[PDB]
């Protein structure tokens, strides 16, 4: 109502302020670009940043798309079968990423702060984990508090996705297995802080526990696409519940994009011009294997034969030259994407700055792919999720 819009704009400029604080603090302590002695700064405190200021930008663009699929009057509701009792609204998930990231922001603060003076070094680097830790255990919160049936809503979603052949395949745990695929840096911001806190490295501050031993150092790596194969494992079983052949095309779709990830693995090893050619090949064939899909068959554009050039016969927005600006910012933006499942952040240094605005240009590529692919399924039916062409008005 009234209220909401207010509190809104008060998480919002404590999360801005708190981040230039933040950054003021690091620019004029040492920490700034690792010139202090304590360099543990841009490898065990920058990943609790990196992995929460990418799923905290991934939300608010789920709440920007409930505002474009209303406006652009999408039954997104019918289409993801959610139906009716207590909507997620895109003023209440607005609400949860500027008062979730002012809280994230607030304690990296004081994390920022309270080590300089001193404060028990072995106690006060459990604060990092202790706010994954928090957050992990509100999205398990059971009792009526933080949205229930909308956190549970989730996880009975990623239920669905680890376990890929075992589940039916509906366009919710569709939809939601493709958002895991422009998170695959954020993955990699998470096997690391699930290795500096499980295997003993915050009791005598072991820095380099994990990256020494090359044995985590490719299993940071094949773990780090299971987007990628929970996803070509669907497609696995639609085509193992249905009979269309363009399942199986699908399935190349994600597997083409391991392949090309898996001779770069073989190229560090024997570094030389003859797997130099199958680095720039198999990953330029994922590259239009992909931009293919999106294109074609997700947003259902580039028909041949139709009454507007280059798009479909029936549009839905009547400016009809966003489109074609969606065509070539997706054509560019996926570009940032094969520089996050090709080369991480944490085997070559000093482009970790750079290596996380890649990494959220990524998340912003699949901000503008679900307008396009729900509108793909009002005014078509691509995905045949559903047999009835024809949807009802929303409500």
């Amino acid at each position: 109502s009234h209220s909401v819009t207010f509190f809104i704009g008060l998480f919002t400029g404590c999360f801005v302020a708190l981040l230039a604080g933040y950054i003021i603090v690091a620019h004029l302590t040492g920490m700034y670009r690792q010139h202090s002695a304590n360099t543990f700064y841009m490898e065990t405190a920058y990943p609790v940043l990196s992995m929460f200021g990418l799923l905290f930008l991934h939300l608010f663009l789920y709440g920007c798309n409930i505002f474009m699929w209303r406006k652009a009057r999408i039954n997104y509701s019918f289409i993801f079968e959610l139906g009716s009792k207590n909507e997620l609204k895109y003023r209440d998930v607005f609400l949860i990423c500027t008062a979730s990231m002012s809280a994230i922001a607030g304690v990296m603060f004081v994390h920022l702060s309270l080590l300089e003076k001193g404060y028990s070094f072995r106690q006060v680097q459990v604060i990092p984990g202790l706010l994954l830790l928090g957050f992990l255990l509100i999205l398990i919160c059971p009792l009526n508090i933080f949205y229930k049936s909308s956190r549970y809503r989730l996880i009975s979603v990623i239920r669905n996705i680890v376990f890929s052949p075992l589940y039916k395949v509906v366009m919710l745990d569709f939809f939601m297995a493709d958002q895991l695929c422009s998170q695959v840096p954020m993955l990699r911001n998470l096997e690391y802080i699930a290795c500096y806190y499980i295997t003993g490295s915050y009791a005598t501050q072991d820095y380099e526990y994990c990256m020494r031993v090359k044995y985590y150092r490719d299993l940071a790596y094949a773990v780090s696409f299971l987007p990628y194969y929970w996803r070509a494992m669907q497609c696995a079983r639609r085509w193992f519940d249905e009979g269309e052949t363009s399942h199986l095309v699908n399935l190349g779709k994600y597997v083409s994009a391991m392949l090309a990830a898996g001779t770069k693995v073989a190229y560090e090893k024997e570094r030389s011009l003859g797997w130099l050619c199958l680095v720039v090949a198999m990953s330029s064939v994922a590259t239009i294997y992909q931009l293919y899909w999106d294109f074609v068959k997700d947003w259902g554009l580039l028909q041949h034969n139709s009454n507007n050039p280059w798009l479909r016969n029936q549009l839905m927005l009547r400016q009809k030259s966003i489109y074609y600006f969606s065509m070539v910012l997706n054509l560019v933006l996926r570009l940032a994407w094969l520089q996050t499942v090709l080369h991480s952040s944490f085997e070559h240094v000093d482009y970790r700055v750079t290596g996380l605005f890649l990494a959220a240009l990524e998340v912003i590529r699949r901000g503008q792919w679900n307008f396009y692919r729900l509108e793909n399924e009002h005014l078509n039916n691509a995905g045949k999720f559903r047999a009835v062409k024809t949807v009802p008005l929303p409500f």
